[PDB]
C-alpha cells in the first residue's frame, strides 16, 4: 500500500484506489494503474520533473529502502494477477529488485523528488508506474 500526495491531490495505485477515491476522482488509467483523488488537506510531496533514472524505492516486504537504476517509462507486457488479466501497462519503469503484490504503492524517489510508486514485479524484477510526466500534479 502506499499514496503520493501533492497540492490537493492524493496519487495511488488504481487497484487500490478506495470508494472516496472514486467518488472524489480527478483522473485514472487502468492501463497505467493509477487513480488520482482531491483532498480537502493540502500535501507536502514534490513530484519530480527530471529523466532520472537511479532512485531509491521503498519495499515493505523487506522494511527496507533499495537505491536502483531504472528504466524509462514504456508499455510493457505484465502476467495476470488478482486485479488485472494479462495486459501491456503503459508508462512502466522496471528495475532489479524485490517486490511482492502489497509492495505496490512504495514510493520511488530521485534528487528532484517522487517519480511514481511501485505496481509491478516478480522473478527479481520491480517496476513503478510513472507519475513525473502528469505536470498538472503541480498546479
Ligand atoms: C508489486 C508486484 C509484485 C509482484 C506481482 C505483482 C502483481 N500485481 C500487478 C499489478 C499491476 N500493475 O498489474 C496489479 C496488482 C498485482 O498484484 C505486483
Ligand atoms: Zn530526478
Amino acid at each position: 500500500s502506499g499514496a503520493i500526495y501533492v497540492g490537493n491531490y492524493r496519487v495511488v495505485n488504481r487497484h487500490l484506489a478506495t470508494h472516496n477515491d472514486w467518488a472524489n476522482l480527478v483522473w485514472e488509467d487502468s492501463s497505467r494503474d493509477l487513480l488520482v483523488s482531491s483532498t480537502t488537506a493540502q500535501g507536502c510531496d514534490t513530484i519530480a520533473r527530471c529523466d532520472c533514472q537511479t532512485g531509491v524505492y521503498y519495499c515493505s516486504s523487506r522494511r527496507k529502502h533499495y537505491p536502483v537504476s531504472f528504466s524509462k517509462p514504456s508499455l510493457i507486457f505484465v502476467e495476470a494477477s488478482e486485479y488485472y488479466p494479462a495486459r501491456y501497462q503503459s508508462h512502466l519503469m522496471l528495475a532489479v529488485g524485490h517486490s511482492e503484490p502489497g509492495d505496490c504503492g512504495g514510493i520511488l524517489r530521485c534528487q528532484h523528488g517522487v517519480v511514481g510508486i511501485v505496481s509491478t514485479g516478480g522473478n527479481g524484477l520491480v517496476g513503478f508506474a510513472d507519475v513525473r510526466d502528469l505536470l498538472w500534479l503541480d498546479e
